[PDB]
């Protein structure tokens, strides 16, 4: 492409870090990316469990069995009839794309898996190594930015502490600007033909739960304080249509920091945690109390029905066998204190339980019996504890809590990645995409493990290739 003026991409996440890229290195279209925060990578860089990807060179090497059209099985039964199909088959479909994009072109290894709740088979995938995926994720595609903005500045400008407050529309009716917000307060505006909005989701906002979810009001949110629906105000003002604004996931495992035990922001107790074979104990009895693989809505709606009404949290237990295959997650867990390592003798007595170390003994032997039917169906038991595990057996505990996660609901786009306007199936306008958590449908009443990221992807290369033919 022939410079002209910069597709401007609204957000440091996955979503936009992906359209940044797609649109710099395969087209040579120059890029200016915004984000109000002081730092890169919003609520992607904190991802823990990985990326979702069917039928892929990982799944191949581990001769996991997996297909498109598996995934979008999985998909359809979790969304419960809600959502754009056209857009959950796109999402499954690309997904091998998508991870093979993240190998080839960032030398990502993503070449470990784990098996999250609602899935059929592991294709939750992250690396080997000391980084979570979030972390090492958005750390290579924002190293390739500003090694590439360093060859040529003019390529691509990475702007933070620069918050979009509206998009300009010339007569009729076509994007012109962006007006943002400098870190000095001062109002700005870059000129531009093309904008994708991906700055995110809403779930850090009381005022906005109250309006779409406000039974969810009063819980804490893993959500960083940026997380405030922004994007879907300013299309909504513009004339976008938002759909499944009302379907907001509460993440059932949100770890309790036991010296900040009522902060409305938790740090995430990954789902991974449980899909690699942790298990979750009431917090009186110290008994197993629901299949901890089903899809968060239904965990979360077990914890809040089955755990006390007042202190609605339990216990999630890992055994060795588990720490050996996420060591370092769990170290950092434990850096925190959020984890701790400790003798079943010492389980009883710290957390105050009824069951007795030999009890609770006997119900881990039983759980881990696999020629013994699993009390609450849990369709996948890998990483247990010890067959001769006793009450001087060391274990690894948390404690959690469900948490405000991620909205489903969103701005409604097309397969293009393009707004749509309201009432409408036409595109709102000619150059407003939208991309990652700002937009609705993808998901439905449940986003599975692993499919946010997945979504950035898929839906951020789309709206570049999109805005390529339009440059
Ligand atoms: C702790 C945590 C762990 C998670 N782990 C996983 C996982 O393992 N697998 C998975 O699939 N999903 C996971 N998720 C969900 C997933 O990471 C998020 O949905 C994902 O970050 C969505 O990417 P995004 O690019 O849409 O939004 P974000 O990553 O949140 O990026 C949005 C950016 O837009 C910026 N922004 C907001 N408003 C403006 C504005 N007006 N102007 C300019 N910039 C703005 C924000 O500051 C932010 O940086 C996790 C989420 C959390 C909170």
């Amino acid at each position: 492409a022939s410079m002209k003026q910069p597709v401007v991409v609204i957000g440091s996440g996955l979503a936009g870090l992906t359209t940044s890229n797609r649109l710099i290195s395969k087209y040579r279209i120059p890029v200016v990316l915004l984000d109000k925060a002081a730092s890169i990578g919003g609520n992607s860089i904190k991802a823990s469990s990985g990326i979702n990807g069917a039928h892929t060179d990982t799944q191949q090497n581990l001769k996991v069995m997996d297909t498109p059209e598996l995934f979008l099985k999985d998909t359809l039964h979790s969304a419960k009839g809600r959502g754009v199909p056209s857009l959950m088959d796109k999402l499954t479909k690309e997904s091998k794309s998508a991870i093979r994009w993240l190998q080839t072109e960032f030398d990502l290894k993503l070449d470990l898996l784990a098996q999250l709740g609602g899935h059929s088979v592991p294709r939750t995938h992250r690396s080997s190594g000391k980084l979570p995926p979030g972390f090492e994720i958005v750390q290579a595609l924002s190293k390739k930015l500003k090694d590439i903005s360093s060859k040529d500045s003019n390529l691509v400008q990475i702007m933070l502490n620069s918050e979009v407050v509206d998009i300009e529309l010339d007569n009729q009716g076509h994007v012109t600007g962006v007006v943002y917000m400098d870190e000095n307060g001062n109002r700005k505006i870059m000129k531009s033909h093309h904008v994708v909005f991906c700055s995110g989701g809403f779930g850090y906002s009381k005022e906005m739960l109250k309006e779409y979810s406000p039974n969810l009001i009063h819980l804490p949110t893993t959500n960083g304080k940026q997380t405030t629906g922004d994007g879907q105000k300013i299309l909504s003002k513009l004339g976008a249509e938002l759909i499944d604004m009302d379907q907001v996931q509460v993440h059932p495992t949100g770890f309790i920091d036991p010296n900040d035990r009522e902060n409305n922001w938790k740090f995430l107790a990954a789902e991974a945690l449980r899909g690699l074979g942790g298990i979750l104990l009431h917090p009186t009895t110290g008994r197993r109390f629901t299949n901890e693989l089903s899809t968060a809505d239904t965990v979360t709606m077990e914890i809040q029905s089955k755990c006390p009404k007042n202190d609605n949290r339990a216990l999630l237990v890992m055994s060795d066998k588990v720490y050996e295959n996420y060591t370092n997650n769990i170290n950092f867990y434990m850096s925190k204190n959020l984890i701790k390592k400790v003798s079943i003798n010492d389980l009883i007595r710290q957390y105050d339980l009824q069951t007795t170390a030999s009890e609770l003994v006997t119900e881990l032997k039983s759980y881990s019996d696999v020629n013994t039917k699993d009390t609450f169906d849990r369709p996948l038991i890998i990483n247990a504890f010890d067959k001769d595990i006793s009450t001087e057996s060391t274990v690894y505990v948390g404690e959690v809590t469900p948490v405000v996660h991620f909205t489903m609901g969103g701005v409604k786009i097309n397969e293009k990645s393009q707004v749509i306007k309201k009432n409408s199936e036409s595109v709102l306008s000619n150059g407003i995409f939208a991309a990652g958590e700002v937009s609705g449908g993808v998901h439905g009443a449940n986003r599975l493990g692993g499919s946010s990221l997945l979504e950035c992807v898929v839906f951020g290369k789309t709206a570049a290739d999109n805005i390529a033919k339009l440059y």
